[PDB]
């Protein structure tokens, strides 16, 4: 009940950042890779800059143990923002990306 | 049917060597991350070791154009002759993580 509407949200969150970035295959492209079964979502970019390997995680997300872990953020907390006007309380929303020893 | 045979060979291929590496949530862990829809397949780890924020791609497969690329990989091209054992031929795997240059050097797909 809680688990799906999450799920939901997160889909439609990173599917709008992924969108607004975007509008050969070796050259820089945003892919988005969503697992609801291992409740895993994340975009990242990948190809070549003339000579230069490109392969970075612009936005990842997962879910576990019922909370949402911002692994990584393009957003500037915009992301947490549309999490909180959709009903998700903060203490189910980790900042994965910030050190334990600063939640506590 | 391809396509079919194609997704199956490389999920199975990721979860073998996924399971043979590692047989709570903020140490460095490893989490697989399928997509079936997208053919999007990868294996990252992610967590911190101490004050270090650790967060690399281990394995990364993906299907696009009826061809198999490999972007990342950990296992020096082990997972190569899984697919060639699984009928796939060389023209259909594209080594993305060596420059478009190159691949014309190894056995294996440009573009």
């Amino acid at each position: 009940d809680k688990l799906t509407h999450y799920r939901h949200t997160i889909q439609e969150i990173i599917k709008k950042y992924y969108d607004l970035s975007n509008s050969l295959p070796d050259t820089v492209g945003d892919r988005l890779i969503i697992d609801e079964q291992r409740d895993q979502y994340l975009w990242l970019c990948c190809g070549w800059d003339g000579k230069k390997r490109v392969q970075h995680i612009i936005l990842y997300l997962q879910i576990q143990n019922g909370k949402i872990w911002i692994e990584e953020d393009s957003t500037n907390l915009a992301i947490v923002d549309e999490m909180l006007v959709a009903g998700i309380p903060q203490t189910d929303i980790i900042l994965g990306f910030h050190h334990p020893s600063k939640r506590g």
